[PDB]
């Protein structure tokens, strides 16, 4: 099935995509798990705003933002009623071990990390984040693994760059 | 100490650079480790030729070219007497315990693996390779990761090439 709309199982193995929110168009609805998920999510506005809502808090991301859900964490978050579309490309994944200490984020809110490269920087970001989706959705042998190497990539430029 | 010349002491920790030999330079000389080294060296000619040797073999690498030299083994290589330069980028490395599987490469000789990308793949290597190069020797906190990470991304593109 189609992993922007419901029906689909995320669980063990990565997944990413693509998410062109359009107002009024077949993606206009809000993602919401309250539950949260059995992974990792981390999620790149490229295009539009989004509003990432917990507990009656709202939180409008925009493109070059980065956010992160760890597992559990509530998703509810959609197109920004004030914009005409919210693009955001994600990947859903479960961590290499070592990949812990990376994965600390400051939440705007609950545990949902934030990451916004400085504007030097964002192009290759958007760049790696673009390489991890193209990689999650080979089929190849070693996909995967390329796609979890790539994000691991992301992971270590961040550390990087907040340093 | 400057890894480019013999001395320089390695260890655990990966050390990547380009050591451009120019014909009676500084680095004119050949690398001469004849009983190998503990970590694993991965060598890409980018200018010129090389002659590596191997009890009285030799084997003539190119610009595209890429040899592993595995802990243990013969090292001994330098600018093809033919070339006016031999200007190689490496990486020398501990791998990662899963990497293992990506590291078993076809031989020129003895257990000296070779890798040459086809034409298409030869860019996306060649600037991988630099990328390798220049997290090593990044200056941050995250650089040897970040060039352990690029090498996993080598490998694992390799093993996307090949299979
Ligand atoms: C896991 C993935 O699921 C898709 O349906 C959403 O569009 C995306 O934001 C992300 O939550
Ligand atoms: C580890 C590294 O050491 C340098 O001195 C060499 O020029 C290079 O080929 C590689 O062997």
């Amino acid at each position: 099935n189609d992993p922007l709309l419901p029906g689909y199982s995320f669980n063990a193995h990565l997944v990413a995509g693509l998410t062109p929110i359009e107002a009024n168009g077949y993606l206009d609805f809000f993602i919401d798990r309250p539950l949260g998920m059995k992974g990792y999510i981390l999620n790149l506005t490229i295009r539009g705003q989004g509003v990432v809502k917990n507990q009656g808090r709202e939180f409008v991301c925009r493109p070059g933002d980065i956010l992160l859900f760890p597992p559990g964490e509530i998703h509810h978050y959609g197109r920004h009623p004030e914009a005409r579309e919210w693009y955001h490309q994600w990947v859903y994944f479960r961590p290499r071990a070592y990949w812990h200490e990376w994965l600390n984020w400051p939440s705007i809110f609950a545990n949902t990390g934030f990451f916004r490269p400085d504007e030097a920087h964002q192009p290759h970001f958007s760049d790696l984040f673009g390489q991890i989706i193209n990689a999650g959705q080979g089929e190849g042998r070693y996909s995967e693994l390329l796609a979890i190497n790539l994000l691991e990539q992301l992971l270590l430029r961040r550390m990087e760059a907040i340093n």
